[PDB]
């Protein structure tokens, strides 16, 4: 499953809806 919340998250990898793939799966909107 993609990158859950907190999670690691590359340049662009593939997070989960709700997250940003900014560093790390923030999960704010």
């Amino acid at each position: 499953y993609c990158q859950k919340w907190m999670w690691t998250c590359d340049s662009a990898r593939k997070c989960c809806e709700g997250l940003v793939c900014r560093l790390w799966c923030k999960k704010i909107i």
